[PDB]
């Protein structure tokens, strides 16, 4: 196994996967790393199992069918993983944590957003449907365009949705278009 979190790239008390070479923090690792559970399998394996399981699941989709789709366990699960691949790009870290708004010229957004927030939310089954937990992710990037302006700070949430964007077509399986 690794020696560091795959997520942050540290050292420190990490556990370990059962099927791959992967290693996590407890809480770097989304759902949290489990108490017991010998084999332990990570949220990595957990998905590739689902795809494997059902071949067709990587067939082209469209965007709004996969935004109605319910939470149950399957898409609960590929929301955690498309956190997690949020978490694992060093610059979501400006994301992670409750933002504030003091800048001349600027006010701050209606309904701030911060990954945490949405981590804490999929924990508490919050999110009924996957459209949910994306416009709060889209929401995020989108308040900080708005709020910085001309600032190229704005290049930020415009890489970190990037990382966002791409995750989400490749996990949910989105149709390919020009
Ligand atoms: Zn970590
Ligand atoms: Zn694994
Ligand atoms: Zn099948």
């Amino acid at each position: 196994n690794s020696n560091i979190c795959e997520v942050c790239n540290k050292w420190g008390r990490l556990f370990c996967c059962d099927t791959c070479p992967r290693s996590f923090h407890e809480h770097c690792h989304i759902p949290s790393v489990e108490a017991n559970k010998n084999p332990w399998s990570c949220i990595f394996c957990r998905i590739k199992t689902i795809q494997e399981r059902c071949p067709e699941s990587q067939s082209g989709h469209q965007e709004s069918e996969v935004l109605m789709r319910q939470m149950l366990p399957e898409e609960q699960l590929k929301c955690e993983f498309l956190l997690l691949k949020v978490y694992c790009d060093s610059k979501s870290c400006f994301f992670a944590s409750e933002p504030y708004y003091n800048r001349e010229g600027s006010q701050g957004p209606q309904k701030p957003m911060w990954l945490n927030k949405v981590k804490t939310s999929l924990n508490e089954q919050m999110y009924t449907r996957v459209e949910g937990f994306v416009q709060d992710m889209r929401l995020i990037f989108h308040n900080h365009k708005e709020f910085y302006r001309e600032d190229k700070f704005t290049r930020l949430g415009i890489q970190v949705q990037d990382i966002f964007e791409k995750n989400f077509r490749n996990i949910f399986a989105i149709q390919e278009t020009s």
